[PDB]
């Protein structure tokens, strides 16, 4: 653990991290729906839909072993409410034993198959009721059809949205969660997997939401060491002197103008059995992206959001928690991130500067705000030197993603069809949506520099996400490589908080392939 | 059906060149396993060297001339390399003591040439044809191409060789002298002969669309463009029908009519039909966006980079559909019925223009809140899609320069395709491969649908939040196809060739391959 | 000839003041040797002190009054300095027991006064005339000026003294009381006597142009401006001819007609001619840009700093040509034939406007690709130059508020002149020297001509890359003068006086000096 | 304007002189920047490149 430099004594020297969240104290019980629902304590919510009838009435079909609640849930009473997606009502009443109980529903629309976006709306309606309920137990009755993967996604999203981050602040949480669903026995194994997936996403959210004065290259690498020590992972933090010896000129040039020295995070998980697959996960770790001398001053550049420019690093570290906890077999995974800060100073690198990457390629810097691909270039060279089977990088790389796929779907590029298919498969099972975009080779000529080996950016082509992928491709010589651009999907602007995007996607990729 | 004018000098028709110098080129295909004759004009060998990155040139074909064969010996050819795009010219005398011109074009070191690679090879060939008053060109294929890539070679050669001089008065090229004969030597020649006339048909369909797009908006207006569609249908014996304002008011096409309210040219809906002889097995509707000029309306294109001077190309979708109508009308496929549709109008600023905030009613009854008059393409397409589905077809395919966001997603080379049917999207991709017009599948993300929820109208024309303009626009168009397989091709980024300052005619060959290979 | 209206309150003519109060001023110039009489009104001494930066004022002229001379002794005047622009007033009784007013204006320490310096002293003089109900002003020249600078003093004095009140209703004169007599004392009363009436003619020519420019676009439209040109030609017995749309269509003036397509006012081409009764030795055509309002067209003036509210001045070139027509028609030079031309129109946004990208045909057959509807001045000038050369003249001189880039090259004081003939450029510079309207010679760089190469038309209207717009526009204008000495004066930066919030009438005296001193 | 190419210099080589004949060079024009070069054997059977700008 290095020492975080300060300008004044009031500058923080570490990232506050909450490991034991109230979610971890929630006891989860799964019962089969075919045996009737017991409504005795807490809040009971029914997930109801009406196929065909667009915004049709609510109809409760499950038998409840309570006379007072059964009368409340009679058809004549429930038809006054509709099943429009997200609509909800809950009532407070006394049960047969004169105990205060809360009963209600959440509308699930008229389509039988709920998407991940639909499940988010149902969960958000559920969480709105939890943030206004001092009760000890919540029971969810699934009168809709969801598979094992979507059920786990329901629990993860519930746990994640229920949790409130109060680390920078100067209802009561439930202690029990009951779930009624058909074939309960097959869904029980997803409960503890959802809890692990929850914290990996929430841990990444804590790093992203942490402002740049709390989360800097030194404090972020310290948090990675502390996490690796708690998970018994091998760890190694490369300082400036080691990075200079490795000739990481592109990565070091970005951090020249920062008061925080560059820190390269390298965590490793090795299995006790025969290692059959080697994977390197690379995350972009810009703790703050001012843009450099290409300052983010244009309207819509959103410089106040740029604490999230380490979302890729946070996803890789969040994946390290899930992998270190679930402990897969026959796999060796490397968690890498070239962490630095892009600032304006007398020591910053300039537009037009020509720098040399660790593979010998000279790069002409056309825009200091395209610093992610510069740090990723040296990190990709480091990854391929490890001799792995797959290299997957995740980065808030290009703002053009907001104009291609938007804020819901991330884009994946790569040089290997099999790896892209595995990423797409992991996006389906993790329910973190990703779309495959092409690496158009006709645009490669626009990176031909007049003086350096290659241009950092194109001065003409506006397909920035594809051009950036073409630049990254020049630093992977003979390894299957994929690139996930999460610049559009990392931040949830409606809720004003990060999503932790990529944690579950990367973990499913390690666990399933 | 005849164009209004402001002054008598305003044009009243689009000048269209039907008989191009390409059509006067006599094309002969010979088999290489019989020797190459070097007699007149320029003879070019397409040579490659697999493996050796920029390796030496080696001519492998037998030349039926002792003098020429000696010139083309390996010891003589070793000084030249096969770098993609490189070309050389040779001067020599043949066995008959006649001066001949011989050369080559380098095809790189990869055995399989992409559409971009083949385009670079063709462009090098055209450089040798330009500023040279040759009468004959002979191409010897020492490279490996299938029937589709061979046809693509001819289409691109014909297209790039052709020069549009319809609008040149005092600055016509005094040295423009097209060749009159084209000879091709290739292995297995009998199998490639059927691609020659198909390439010539595909060339003109693309060039015809290029002629309509390149024609400025004072020449190409809704009336003059629909007049050209009638003339084209008459020459091909296609059924045609032009819907005027009175008919359009009665199909209740309020969205389409609102876009053209501010124009001096009345709206004209083009409906061409090709019916097959015999049992019809597939019914297809092709819809093209036909904005002859897009000023943006009261949402005027005044922001930096809006490029209002390019907006004559906003009927590129209509031109692609009309260019496909030529190919279908000429090649005459069987067991297919195709409808060529375009709701043609002009988006202008006037006291009669529709305003931002206006609520209009489409022909299917849906009320639309106009949030941006520059998003007029989806409004005209909405009524055209309702008209198309009413025909009872199996597939509806629309093509449009719809959203400028295509430049930030796929760029200038690949068009985007959206749709509601996996099999139909697969056919479009499948047609993109054989036509060599690249297209990439992009998603219709349903989570963004809520941003089109209007407070007062049934649906919003535009989203006020989501910046994924191509996806939101596809979500809007989807609301006007109720129960038919539908696909949507956004060509706003790929329609114009900025390096050459000319249209591409993009979509003609793709749509034709889709219709022909069904 | 009838001005169309939207409402009955729309004006149908430009109010023009020919009778100025300046014309009612009796001007007498006396020699300094005979002594100065101080009797009525205000007597002002223009004093200088070379070397001495701000040294004391010293009156050197003999004053034919014992009381006044004692007050004006050096010991009394040493308390005042000669800083440029400073002014003082004195009250005294003369020999003759009458109250008189005496003062001075400092003229600095440089012996040769600038045109800007002379304007600064004159402006200080006018401040003494304002808010003072004087009947006579007497100016005593204790400085060294040639005949041209002395005339410039009178022209500038008359111009700045005059106040335009044509559009004041409830906020009018109240206290406006012009002097009725002006006395001037100078060594050589005799050779400066002929400059008095020439200054009065030059003053009104400049003020007449200022009246047309300051007139808003609802008052000064293509119809009302040409009506005023006819009225001016009738008062001066000049030949006049106004070409309407039908005649302009027959002359194939497609570029000029396209600019005015979107206007409610029909295009009007002004053609005035002055011929001398003797043998004509030189024939000259003066062309003025006559855009009564420049909204920019669909390339709307909406960018920051575009200053659309100033664009009533876009006919400043036409106003200067008409103001020159007054001076030439009044002074009646000999052995000269002058044609006064202006292609007048209005650049508006409408369903009938021409669009960006439109290809139009000039009267010389050249097709032009419109890249920006706000570059409309060169389009109207193109047809006007073809018309001018068809008259068979020796010199063609056009003056226009053509390019805003003039503000970044020469600024608000110096106009730029371009041309294809050294002899004509030298004459323009010589007349600029004698008229004291500063002009600087700028180059027509032929290397930029390639940026006007259109892919489809004969020539591009604008360059898409080169930002030297004043030179590129000059390259465009050169393409419409084939075999005649031609010069082009860009007055876009110097036409409007922003400090005084009024036009300058720039170009009237320069063009008149050019015609008279040939 | 953009007239044909005409080589006026005497070339002391029969093969090149034949290439530079007026009938052969008239197929090229003199537009500023336009150029063509051809590869051939001279009288001594040596490879030479000849052209114009
Ligand atoms: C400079 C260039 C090539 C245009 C680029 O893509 N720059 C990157 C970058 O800074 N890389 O280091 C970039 C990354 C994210 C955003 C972004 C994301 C979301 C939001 C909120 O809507 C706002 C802005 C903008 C830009
Ligand atoms: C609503 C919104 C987002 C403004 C829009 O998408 N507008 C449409 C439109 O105006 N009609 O659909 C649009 C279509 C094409 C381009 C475009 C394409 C290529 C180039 C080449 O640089 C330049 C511009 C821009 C805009
Ligand atoms: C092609 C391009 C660059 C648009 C152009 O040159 N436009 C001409 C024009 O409109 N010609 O018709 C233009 C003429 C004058 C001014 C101008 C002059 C002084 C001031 C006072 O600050 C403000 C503006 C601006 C523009
Ligand atoms: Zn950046
Ligand atoms: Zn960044
Ligand atoms: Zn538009
Ligand atoms: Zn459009
Ligand atoms: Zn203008
Ligand atoms: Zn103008």
């Amino acid at each position: 653990a290095s020492e975080v430099p300060q300008v004044v004594s009031l500058d923080p020297t570490s990232i506050p991290i909450e490991y034991n969240t109230p979610i971890h104290d929630i006891k989860v019980q799964v019962y089969d729906i075919k045996g009737g629902c017991n409504v005795e304590e807490g809040l009971t919510i029914f997930l109801v839909n009406n196929p065909g009838k667009e915004n049709g009435p609510v109809k409760i079909s499950s038998k409840v072993n309570d006379k007072q609640v059964s009368e409340f849930l009679k058809d004549e009473n429930m038809e006054k409410f509709n099943v429009k997606l997200g609509t909800s009502k809950h009532f407070y009443m006394f049960n047969d034993n004169k105990n205060s109980v809360a009963v209600g529903y959440v509308g699930c629309g008229s389509v039988a198959d709920l998407s991940e976006a639909d499940m988010k709306r149902v969960v958000l309606s559920l969480v709105t009721m939890l943030h206004d309920n001092k009760l000890s137990k919540l029971t969810v009755v699934f009168e809709i059809n969801v598979d094992k993967n979507l059920f786990r996604f329901f629990l993860e999203t519930l746990f994640y949205e229920y949790m409130t981050d109060e680390r920078f602040k100067s209802m009561e949480y439930i202690k029990h969660l009951g779930v009624y669903i058909n074939n309960a026995d097959t869904y029980k194994e997803e409960v503890e997997k959802a809890r692990v997936y929850y914290f990996g996403t929430y841990y990444a959210s804590q790093l992203i939401a942490a402002p740049s004065n709390y989360c800097n290259p030194v404090s972020l690498s310290n948090a990675a060491v502390e996490l690796a020590q708690k998970l018994n992972l091998e760890y190694k933090i490369l300082g400036v002197k080691e990075l200079e010896e490795l000739k990481m000129g592109a990565y070091l040039s970005v951090g020249k103008g920062s008061m925080y020295p560059n820190k390269f995070i390298h965590l490793t998980y090795k299995s006790k059995g025969d290692v059959k697959k080697k994977i390197a996960l690379v995350g972009k770790g810009i703790t703050f992206d001012s843009g450099g001398y290409n300052l983010k001053a244009a309207p819509g550049s959103m410089i106040d959001l740029m604490k999230f420019d380490m979302s890729g690093c946070a996803a890789v570290l969040g994946c390290a928690y899930c992998v270190g906890t679930l402990k897969p077999e026959n796999v060796e995974i490397h968690f890498l991130s070239a962490v630095c800060e892009n600032m304006v100073s007398k020591n910053s690198y300039r537009p037009g500067d020509i720098i040399t990457a660790s593979n010998g390629k000279t790069i002409e810097v056309g825009n200091t705000d395209a610093e992610g691909r510069l740090t990723l270039a040296d990190a990709l060279v480091y990854a391929e030197k490890l001799g792995v089977d797959y290299i997957v990088d995740i980065a808030t790389l290009t703002g053009a993603m907001l104009y291609s796929l938007g804020t819901s779907y991330a884009g994946v590029f790569g040089n290997n069809e099999e790896l892209i298919n595995k990423i797409l498969q992991s996006s389906k099972t993790s329910n973190e949506p990703v779309w495959w975009l092409p690496i158009i080779n006709e645009y490669r000529a626009t990176l031909n520099s007049k003086y350096a080996d290659i241009n950092q950016i194109s001065s003409s082509v506006k397909a920035s996400s594809i051009v950036a992928s073409l630049f990254l491709k020049e630093f992977v010589q003979n390894t299957a490589w994929a690139h996930i651009d999460i610049a559009g999907v990392s931040w949830n602007f409606k809720a004003r908080k990060p999503k932790g995007f990529g944690v579950r996607l990367l973990t499913e990729f390690v666990l399933n392939d």
